[PDB]
């Protein structure tokens, strides 16, 4: 299946991903406590479900939240700014909160069967988002040999977010919180600039946008 590319708002931030992002690729979101990474996934999970000329996918949103950071009113916030019905929009994300590593591991899996049930409908899932990837990791992680450890069960999560990805022509975008190697297909760094703008830098030019009633724009 050819690539599929969503919108994030910001025409800056499109253009250094080379037209937004991609299905069948994880995209890593990095950075400092407020760099925006969950503004982000808030507007794409928003952005998804415009039609194509629009920078969307037709698509539906599947979530997984780990530090119970998603907010429904946010959505519905981005979605009547940018003329989308806030209930329709909401109602078509899919949300489930992980407890520990384990069971966000287990709830990737789980999402493969929404998946395939949605597959044929006329708003199959086109994101997935897992917000934060690595917080459970990293507390549960810890200490001498830890690094092997949690390094080889993020290599197997990533392995199965990747298929999924791959399988199902999804994009799947996580969120890190910052030596150590990573796996997702594109990492972008995000942090904090002069006039509450954020600044955007691909890792292995650079986007600037505003956090604002539309989600994120330039």
């Amino acid at each position: 299946a050819t690539i599929g590319r969503i919108s994030t708002g910001s025409k800056s931030l499109d253009k250094l991903l080379g037209g937004g992002i991609e299905t069948q690729a994880i995209t890593e979101v990095f950075g400092e406590f407020g760099s925006g990474k969950t503004q982000l996934a808030h507007t794409l999970a928003v952005m998804v479900q415009l039609p194509p000329e629009e920078g969307g996918l037709n698509g539906s949103v599947m979530w997984i939240d780990t530090e119970n950071t998603f907010r429904p009113e946010r959505i519905r916030e981005i979605a009547q700014n940018r003329g989308l019905d806030p209930d329709e929009v909401l109602k078509h994300i899919a949300y489930a909160r992980a407890f520990n590593s384990n069971h966000q591991m287990l709830l990737v899996q789980q999402a493969e069967d929404m998946i395939k049930e949605l597959l044929n409908t006329d708003r199959p899932v086109k994101l997935l988002i897992v917000d934060s990837l690595t917080s459970h990791f990293r507390s549960e992680y810890i200490g001498r040999g830890a690094l092997a450890e949690r390094q080889q069960k993020l290599a197997k999560h990533l392995a199965d977010l990747h298929r999924l990805a791959n399988l199902y022509d999804i994009a799947v975008f996580v969120t890190n919180q910052v030596i150590l190697a990573h796996s997702a297909t594109l990492r972008v760094y995000l942090r904090k600039g002069k006039g509450g703008k954020r600044i955007a830098r691909l890792i292995d030019g650079e986007a600037v946008f505003s956090i604002t009633e539309k989600g994120i724009e330039d």
